[PDB]
Order: structure tokens, then C-alpha cells, then sequence
């Protein structure tokens, strides 16, 4: 079951690039897309993310879109320039200029060009499972164009799953672009209504990790994106190897998200700074290892992907300790903790783990966005550029509607922490 | 370590329990006297979950056999499997002269033998390095399985409050009038305890098991040993992920959590294929047939908005994960299984190879139509109470001497269960 990856704007294209470089390494594929001599056979399944053009040639099922040339041009001048399908790269002359409404309106104008690439890649798939969107929620392209695409995919491919990797801004990034709470809230509306699973990538927490744990003072996007490609790579493990019948994309979502509307996941990772499976799983629960910055709140579900050689007789003990001890779960159903045992790629130069968690404290992130938006909105601050666009020419009803949809999301999260979430 | 202790009560529980252990011994290469095959590979299974080793190296079922009458337990001790069970785990109390197929008599006798039985249970529990929990084998329509079973469920709740309790509960044949006229009373009183004091209940409907025998094997009035061959096949398959390595999300806790995300709606139905040339049967054939009502061993009536909460399929055969995964993808795409409207479809698959010592499959499912069984018991119980019929032997017992409040409480608790099952079929089950 194929997955098509859509990369939007500076952020989405820059994190997409690291993700595909990482997958190439793992799947024994060269920067030019040619099977490595040592990798003619393997345990891995390339079919999901890569198209097989030849016996020896592999192309990413990836669509690259931006409204500015910079990032796509960097990629086309890199050692990985030949990897991507040149017909899958779209670049618009016309930027989104840090404005959601401009990015969104630009989507409308460039619809047919975008979906000539998407439709072709979809119709070229034997059994398409769904789409992965990589983007920032705070800029102009990843927010506006991303939001346009989410609505369009919902109508054009109603039976396909949409998973996103959505980057939430830093405080430094928030203060630099004053309209970000608007772009963010507007994007959160489509992430709430038009995505099946959203992996929250939080620049605040990612920066904190790079400084406190990796000891990198003043971390660049390149360095931050190393942690990002690690999450994205680790979280697609069960899709990239055979034998995880219960954890194809449909299966992953079902277990992590038994609550359809509460589909925002946070990630944990170890080692960030002799090790057993008990240690790895204990570490994944430590707040300092959790990659979003957020009593009462609880786990809806946990999936630990554990990579490396482990004593599998000890997995029960680790899981059970977590149920009966660090980990607070929903009061209206059983504790849902699952493990997927994996081995590290033999092509790579140790035991590690990724936690994918559905935790209600994620709402505090959306609460913050709502507070920053309210401070601006209730002074009609910085709305002039939005007004110049079609969606906001007459009024800001689209904003008031986004605001209420995100409030309904937040309300459901708090309600999920209580036994009365189910009236029985 | 993740030990499971099995408790077998009454005629039915002991009869199905005995068949279950015969089957486990055969699959794990253990003789009727508990001696493992000479050339057994190490770390190839997880015998330790259901068996322990005696001083002399012979394997012993972690099993407690309880009855208020001698027949079945004496058969087991005159069989070739006489030396299999721990003699200290066999308890027979004949002082009250059996439970007389009456729930009150069985429950009341439980209270009298409490210390003797819990000396046995506590011993097995305390002897476990890391006990997962208990499995009860019994029927609900007799006296010992139902009444003593109900007593033990209440006691386990208080005594081992953190341990899982799973039951394999045999439900009475509804297509026939029984010689036990108090069947509905026995059934409802037990259902109250299965509702409140078990984490998971595997319902084995004699109505459906009989129909298989009558209609497919063409045996008009099948013996218990004929229907128990079906039961042992199902019960042994249903523990496959517990006694073999590589199912880390399907230990007892993980099995229950995935099938029962709704804590109170914890009654499971089972299906199996083949229960009874040209081209080999595929994984797809097996999985498709596990959704056919005739292969599911509860009789719910044919028609509705009843739906699956969860499905597990355990596939046995020499097939590749990708074949099973492609089959699972087609079962989803053909929309054969109707699921809850308030959450995603939950359908899981486990794959296993047949014992060393031909694709087949077991379904374990949480489906809301199970409530129709409880409704039939309520209906039969209501008619009897209105007629004030067959209460004589109940009133002879302490619990029912003054009044029938215990019956009224059971009736309402079971009604609350039924109402939540019907609520589970609606989008508004979650108010968001
Ligand atoms: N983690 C990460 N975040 C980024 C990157 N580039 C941009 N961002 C985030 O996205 C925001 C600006 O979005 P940008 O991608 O430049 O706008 P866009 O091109 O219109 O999507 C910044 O304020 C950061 O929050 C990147 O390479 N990595
Ligand atoms: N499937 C099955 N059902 C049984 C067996 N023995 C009795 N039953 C059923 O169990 C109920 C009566 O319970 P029974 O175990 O005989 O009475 P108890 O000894 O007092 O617990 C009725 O529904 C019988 O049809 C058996 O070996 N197999």
C-alpha cells in the first residue's frame, strides 16, 4: 500500500529532504537513487515510499511544492538532486510572504498544476493507502497552501488517509512574525477536520533538546531537522518493513487514535544525550525526552517502536510496570500500550526507542495558540494583509469559525481526562 | 514470567477444562503423565505460562479442579491423564451432596469451603513469579459452575484486585427445553457476576455448538464429548498468543485491552474454521468464513445496527505475513464487518504455525449483538418470576430465605449491561 509524501514551503521541503536522505541510508539506496551493491537483498520493503523504476533504480513517491525557489534550488544543487522525480517538483513564480490567506489563495490559482502531479502519482499507485504532509503551521506556504491541500484531499480522495508532520513555531519565531497566531489557528482548523493523524513537531522542545541534551548552542534548522528526520523515520518503521500486519497506516491510526477527533500525537525519543528494554521504555516516559513542550492530563494510547537487539521475554515486565506505576492513562478504558520490536538497519553505523503517544496535554499547545490569537483578534491587530485576500475581503468569519473549531477540540481533550467521557 | 491459573468448576467446567489440557499437552509435546518429548527444542514455546515443573521434572498444569460431586473428577483420575494434575489442586466437597443444579446451593457451599479452596488458589498464586491472572472454566445454567463460580468471582475481585479474570463460560442451549427448570435464575444470577467481576468473558453458546453438530455433522442429539471437541479446539486456539513467543501485544493484558477497550462491554464471541480438494484454502477463505454467522459460536438471531467493537483473527498455517496482510486489506475493502460508528474499525490478526507434533483460523470478537443472549435470559427470567415458578429450592438457602432482592439486583445490573450495548451501536455513544 503506497504512501505519497507532500512537502510544502521552506519547512516542509527542508524536513522532507532530511527524511528522504535518511530513508535512502536505511533502505540501501544511493543519493542518485541506485541500489547499493551491498543492498541487493534485504528485510526492508521499499514499495511504500519508493517507486521501483528499474531493478536497480528507486524514486521517492514525493511531491515538492513551494511558492519560492530558494529551498527547491538548494535540493537541485545537492548530491541528492537526481533522486527526486523532476516531474514531481512544482515551483510557482507568481511567495506567500508569511500570510496564510495569500498561500491559500495561491493554492486556488495553481490547483490544476498541483493536482496534475498528485493525480498522476495516485493513479500510478496500485493500492494507495494515503498521503503524508510535511509542513510548518506558522508560515505562509505550509500554512495556507497546506490548508488548501488538506481541504482538497478530503474532497478529491475521500477514502484515503492523511497523516501530517506539522511543525509548531518557537518563541523567537513567534516574536519575529507577528501574524503567526493567525496562520497557526487557521491551519489548526484543517488539521482538526481534514487530517486522520497529526504528528506534532514542536520547535520549542526540539531546540531545548539540541541545547540541553546535544549541547549545541544556537541550533540551526539543519541540526533541528536531524532530530526531525529521526522521528519521521522511526515513526514510519512499521510501514517500511514487512510483518507489522496490525501497524500499517490504518492499523497504526486505529490503535493510537481510538478517539477520531483527538488525533494529535507527541513523540518521545531515547537516547538523546547495558541498556535493557525496561530502561528504554522508562526513558521514553521521562518529560525531558518528550519532544513537545506542554495532574489531570493522561495517555489515551502509547506505541513504542524499539530498535535494536532486546530480550523479548522482558517486554511484558516493562509494559506491566508502566501500567501499574510515570504513566497516567484514561479513566474510561484500559491502558493501551503497545510495542513494535524492530532492528536497526544493517547498513548504518545499540538500542533506541521512539514513543508515539496520544496524550491529552497536547491541548495546552492549542490553548497557547488560542491565547495568542485572541490577544491579536480582539484588537483587530495586523489584519490588513489578510483583508487584501479573497477569504477576508468582507469579514473575518473564517477566523471566528477556526477559533470555535479549535475550542471544540480543546474541550474534548479535557473531557477525555474524566470518567464521564463515557456516560456509563 | 506471566503465569495464568485455570480454575475448573462443576461438570461442564471440569469436562471442558480436561479437554483443554489434553489439547495443550498434545501441542506442547507433553505426555499424559507430563513428560516432555525427548528432543524438544528449547525456547520454542512458552509452556511456563500454563505449566510448571515438578521436583522430578514432569510438567504440571497450573490448574485447580473444583466440584461438589464426584463423577467428573473421578473420571479424570481414572484416565491416562491421572498423573498430570497436581493431586493437591483437586478439591471435591461432597458434604452438601452436590449443588442440585441450583445456583444458591453452589454459592452457599462456596462460603463453607472458602478456606480449603483458597489455600489451593493462594498456593498457586503465591508460587507464581509474576501472575497475570485467572481463567475460570464453567457453565452458567447448573449449580456448581454458576453458584460456586459466582462466589469465586466475587472473592477474586476482593482478594486479587489487581489480577485479570477471564472466563470461558458455557451458556445453555436455547433451542431446547432443559430438565433444569431454574435455568434462567441460575443464568441471571451468574451473569451479574460475569458483568461486574470479570475483565473478559468468552461466551461459548451451547445453542450454536449444538447446531454445528446437528446441521453440519448430521448428529441429531450430540453428546457432550462430541460438542466438547469443538470447545477444546476453540479454547486452545484462543490461548495461542499466550503460550508462544513473539506476541508482545497479545499477552493476557494486551489481548484484553485490544478486544475490550470498553471495560463493561467485555463479552466475547468466538468463531472457527474449519469446524467440520481441487484448490488449497487461502488465508482470505479463512478470514471471510470467520465473519459468516454460521461459523460464530453464539446464536444471536438472523437479520440490524449491531456492530463490531473489535476483532482478532488468529490464523494457523504455513502462510507468509504478506499473504495474511493482503487478506486483511481485502476484508476491510469488501466492508463485510460492520463496526462502531464512534471510533475506527479495530481488526487485528495474529499468525501461528501448527504444532510440530491446511490453513485454519479462530475469531475472537467483541460484537454488540451478544446482548440478545442476555435479553433472552431476562425474558425467560421475567416470565418465571411473574408465574412465581420454581423458587422452592432457592428459598431453602440463606440468601433467599427472607426475600428475592438478589434476583432483582441481578436483573437490573444485567439490564444496565444490555442498555450500554445498544448505546454502543450509536454515534452518540461518545457525546462529541
Ligand atoms: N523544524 C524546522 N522548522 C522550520 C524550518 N523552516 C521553517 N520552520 C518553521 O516555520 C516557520 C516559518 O515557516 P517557513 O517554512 O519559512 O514558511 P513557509 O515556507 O511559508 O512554510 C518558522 O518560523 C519556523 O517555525 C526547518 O527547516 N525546520
Ligand atoms: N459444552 C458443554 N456443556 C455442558 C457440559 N456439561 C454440562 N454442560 C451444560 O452446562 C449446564 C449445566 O451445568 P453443569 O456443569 O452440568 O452443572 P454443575 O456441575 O452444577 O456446574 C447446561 O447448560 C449443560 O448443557 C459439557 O461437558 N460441555
Amino acid at each position: 500500500r503506497e504512501i505519497i509524501t507532500l512537502q510544502l514551503g521552506q519547512c516542509g521541503n527542508q524536513i522532507g529532504f532530511e527524511f528522504w536522505k535518511q530513508l535512502c541510508a536505511e533502505h540501501g539506496i544511493s543519493p542518485e537513487a541506485i541500489v547499493e551493491e551491498f543492498a541487493t537483498e534485504g528485510t526492508d520493503r521499499k514499495d511504500v515510499f519508493f517507486y521501483q523504476a528499474d531493478d536497480e533504480h528507486y524514486i521517492p513517491r514525493a511531491v515538492l511544492l513551494d511558492l519560492e525557489p530558494r529551498v527547491i534550488h538548494s535540493i537541485l544543487n545537492s548530491p541528492y538532486a537526481k533522486l527526486y522525480n523532476p516531474e514531481n517538483i512544482y515551483l510557482s513564480e507568481h511567495g506567500a510572504g508569511n500570510n496564510w490567506a495569500s498561500g491559500f489563495s495561491q493554492g486556488e490559482k495553481i490547483h490544476e498544476d498541483i493536482f496534475d502531479i498528485i493525480d498522476r502519482e495516485a493513479d500510478g499507485s496500485d493500492s494507495l493507502e494515503g498521503f503524508v504532509l510535511c509542513h510548518s503551521i506558522a508560515g505562509g506556504t505550509g500554512s495556507g497552501l497546506g490548508s488548501y491541500l488538506l481541504e482538497r484531499l478530503n474532497d478529491r480522495y475521500p477514502k484515503k488517509l492523511v497523516q501530517t508532520y506539522s511543525v509548531f513555531p518557537n518563541q523567537d519565531e513567534m516574536s519575529d512574525v507577528v501574524v503567526q497566531p493567525y496562520n497557526s489557528l487557521l491551519t489548526l482548523k484543517r488539521l482538526t477536520q481534514n487530517a486522520d493523524c497529526l504528528v506534532v513537531l514542536d520547535n520549542t522542545a526540539l531546540n531545548r533538546i539540541a541545547t540541553d541534551r546535544l549541547h549545541i548552542q544556537n541550533p540551526s534548522f539543519s541540526q533541528i531537522n536531524q532530530l526531525v528526520s529521526t522521528i519521521m523515520s522511526a515513526s514510519t518503521t512499521t510501514l517500511r518493513y514487512p510483518g507489522y500486519m496490525n501497524n500499517d497506516l490504518i492499523g497504526l491510526i486505529a490503535s493510537l487514535i481510538p478517539t477520531p477527533r483527538l488525533h494529535f500525537l507527541m513523540t518521545g525519543y531515547t537516547p538523546l544525550t547495558k541498556t535493557t528494554v525496561l530502561d528504554v521504555m522508562r526513558r521514553l516516559l521521562q518529560p525531558k525526552n518528550v519532544m513537545v513542550s506542554t495532574t489531570n492530563h493522561c495517555y489515551i494510547a502509547i506505541l513504542n517502536i524499539i530498535q535494536g537487539e532486546v530480550d523479548p521475554t522482558q517486554v511484558h515486565k516493562s509494559l506491566q510496570r508502566i501500567r501499574e506505576r510515570l504513566a497516567n492513562f484514561i479513566p474510561w478504558g484500559p491502558a493501551s500500550i503497545q510495542v513494535a520490536l524492530s532492528r536497526k538497519s544493517p547498513y548504518l553505523p545499540r538500542v533506541s526507542g521512539l514513543m508515539m503517544a496520544n496524550h491529552t496535554s497536547i491541548s495546552s499547545l492549542f490553548e497557547r495558540t488560542c491565547r495568542q490569537y485572541d490577544k491579536l483578534r480582539k484588537r483587530e491587530a495586523f489584519l490588513e494583509q489578510f483583508r487584501k485576500e479573497d477569504m477576508f475581503k468582507d469579514n473575518f468569519d473564517e477566523m471566528d469559525t477556526s477559533r470555535e473549531i479549535v475550542q471544540q477540540l480543546i474541550d474534548e481533550y479535557h473531557a477525555a481526562t474524566r470518567p464521564d467521557y463515557i456516560s456509563w
